[PDB]
């Protein structure tokens, strides 16, 4: 069948990809006992949008539900499946002959038939009607919060549709929970997701030169993925953080945009991850600006490799994630008294949830359309209120086919250092006179992405991640 | 005072700049005869979002009214000016001190004082109270419709504002109009970002091999504009239309995402201009994919080359812009008829609008914050109803101080085309022998960016936009290299 391909050396992406999520959907719907016969699921795609008031228009990138269905890459589509067949309709906007100067060729409902290999496509004006003419019992709609945003989904509207049974509870937690498991097809591309943005990684370390500006190092990630890659767009706001910033876990966004000149001894910590067709990645990569660890940096640096093998190599099928992240603490507070930042017994630092002063954030996420991708606290999994494991993006046990990011990282923060400093119950663990050599080091993390498998996980990224594959990376030396 | 400034060879842009802004338009008010004493101008700053439901974070761009009168980048604030003093108050959000975790130094309000050259800095939520203690007589808050987009602007809001008198109706024509007319520290942004933007352009025409993506050459020009020039963002979309794709004027959206193979013989029409500090540049470069431009296309490249030169030379204060748009079309009939695409009088082609088969857009339009920039049609200036000049963005005469671009174009659309085969008033003036050679043939459109003077205009963009100049460029030659 047909494939979304952007040519060069970019990926063919067959679009049964979309058909078989079609399938898996219809299959967990039919098993829910509160389904009627005769749905219909209805999805609204995103629209086309501008800056403000202005005309000046935003660069359109899919709705993810949406995407997942369809994989349809034009503005102000609608998408209908009936869940007893499986029978998907495309609902395409209906463009006036008159178009054709501005925007291109107007396209017949059968291009879009055959682009996208749906059963039917209808114009979206005809909707209502065509809906009508189904007889359905309810339409099932997407409602339902986002566990990371905390936003509520938007739940597709047309006009007439006040004349229909809407249900808007059912859909949420079935289409989350399919997306949660990937397939062979999915993965294929966040394969070549991790392939593009491991490679251009690999040649940002290569350019990073002190003097330089963090968002040189950006642009050039961006440019690579792009021109090589043929992702338009990146998963998310490239963070580029030098020296101190290193330590700003929320570094990059319009109020710390990539600014700061790299200096000699700087750490850098970037972490950026190109979007191929709405699919993401998510790498981080940590190194000293001038191509040289030092012992302390070596050392930090050494600690987070630790815990990120340790991590990998015991992530398995029925492993709680939670379980992980505790793991990275241990092995991190080790570290750090190995160092001598630390003292004392680490079961008792462990208690104190020291950890988490030096590690924030959660140890990693699901991975898929969106970089925090959905149905990491579904019904029935429960957030848990401790520092740092508070953070976790989901408190599930792991299984096959799920995608997750391994980011352990060690971060000096004031804020919380000093807030350790000032409790009795942490500040005997550390030592302030080395400590004091860590004020404004920055931090490391070390981020790669997973599948898991039936007996372990899968590794995507391919980087540098260790400290001699870094230096020589830096050094320009091959392999 | 402080600069806004991205280091290296990035312009350093002084804060200075937002306060004459500032001060522009509280003389403009002063002198409005409606404006009551004490009143308090109230805008609100752009805010935070995210893709859909998702926490995918977009990268925040200041609403272009804001960012006139302040110039702040961070979301979630609020600025007033106070408009018989000038007094300024910039209002920043009240981040609680546990966000360092994730953010640093969470900035003081002096540091956004120091740092914007603003008399006064407050937070947010405090902003019902700063404004009672001010004891205004009314708020001027930003209300109007963008004639680009038929959008209304988005009228400040607070909590507690209903306790206030608000007036949203003679703040937008007057901070509109002020944006119309440059100061000098703008044009100096301005002539910048059309620097960057001629450089990049000048290194995709140089990188350009037939057998590469539309997109390789867009992200080419983006990767020059930020890594060189320090702009994160683009003024709009890149148009990168190669083959029959340069007939496409608004070509590389989402549905079109310059995702084309550029082959021998195709004409390449690529529209591209990079953003600086939310200041807009906007150039098209059109030239052969292979670097020799044939016999017809170097033929209609120069008919749309004499049109915009004439335009150029005729631009001057009190030009009406709509008599350029028409001087353009006339041009372009009467080279297109030198061609033997077309045949009989000119007069009589105009008469029947034939200039807009080939010419469907405005010959040129405001910039500014905006690529397509406010006040091209404030009230009792109206819309001409005719093809061609009915898509025109301002009907106004020209004034010192006013920013357009200049960029007619000549286009071979099929739509258009056979529409007018098929009207007997106009099918008489085409030459099928000769057009059928031209179907396909994409367009030309040459854009440049100029400044009205006191006298005519300054030129902006600096691009290879003549014949030998372009092929020149893509044969390696350096810039300073006079073909
Ligand atoms: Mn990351
Ligand atoms: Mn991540
Ligand atoms: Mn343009
Ligand atoms: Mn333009």
């Amino acid at each position: 069948g047909p494939s979304f391909w952007l040519g060069n050396e970019t990926l063919k992406v067959p679009l049964a990809l979309f058909a078989l999520n079609r399938q898996r959907l219809c299959e967990r719907l039919r098993k829910n006992p509160a389904v009627q016969a005769g749905s219909i699921v209805v999805l609204q795609g995103g629209e086309e949008t501008q800056r403000y008031c202005t005309d000046t228009g935003v660069l359109f990138r899919q709705e993810s539900f949406f995407h997942w269905a369809f994989g349809v890459t034009e503005p102000g589509c609608y998408g209908v499946i009936d869940v007893d067949t499986g029978k998907s309709t495309l609902f395409v906007p209906r463009l006036p002959a008159s178009h054709a100067t501005w925007m291109g060729k107007i396209h017949s409902k059968e291009h879009f038939k055959e682009k996208y290999a749906v059963d039917d496509v209808q114009y979206v004006d005809e909707i209502a009607s065509v809906l009508t003419s189904q007889k359905p019992s309810v339409l099932l709609t997407l409602r339902g919060v986002n566990t990371d945003s905390g936003s509520v989904c938007r739940e597709a509207s047309f006009d007439g549709i006040s004349k229909f049974e809407v249900n808007n509870t059912i859909l949420h937690p079935e289409i989350v929970e399919c997306r949660v498991f990937k397939t062979d097809m999915e993965l294929e591309v966040l394969r070549y997701t991790n392939k593009i943005s491991s490679e251009a990684h690999r040649e940002v370390m290569k350019a990073v030169k002190v003097g330089m500006k963090e968002y040189e190092l950006e642009s050039l990630f961006e440019h690579y993925c792009y021109s090589r890659g043929g992702m338009r767009h990146s998963s998310y706001t490239c963070i580029c953080g030098s020296g101190e910033n290193s330590a700003v876990l929320h570094y990059g966004h319009a109020g710390a945009p990539n600014d700061r000149t790299i200096q000699n001894g700087d750490m850098c910590l970037f972490d950026m991850g190109g979007e191929y067709y709405c699919f993401a990645s998510d790498i981080t990569c940590s190194f000293p600006a001038n191509g040289k660890f030092t012992a302390d940096q070596k050392a930090v640096y050494e600690a987070v490799l630790r815990s990120s093998r340790a991590v990998m190599g015991a992530m398995k099928p029925g492993v709680w994630w939670p379980d992980m992240h505790r793991l990275a603490d241990r092995i991190h507070l080790e570290e750090l008294a190995h160092m001598g930042i630390l003292s004392g017994s680490v079961d008792a630092m462990v208690q104190a949830h020291l950890g988490a002063v030096f590690m924030p954030h959660g140890l990693g996420h699901f991975l898929g359309i969106d970089v925090h991708d959905v149905g990491g606290y579904p019904e029935g999994v429960e957030r848990i209120d401790e520092p740092g494991l508070r953070s976790l993006r989901t408190a599930r046990h792991l299984q096959p086919g799920m995608v997750l990011t391994v980011e352990p990282g060690i971060y000096f923060i004031d804020h919380l250092l000093d807030e350790a400093l000032a409790d009795p119950a942490r500040a005997s663990f550390l030592n302030r006179e080395v400590l004091q050599r860590f004020r404004g080091f920055g931090g490391v993390r070390i981020e790669e992405d997973v599948v898991v498998t039936d007996s372990g996980i899968e590794l995507l990224t391919c980087v540098p991640h260790t400290v001699e594959e870094i230096e020589a990376c830096m050094a320009g030396c091959d392999k």
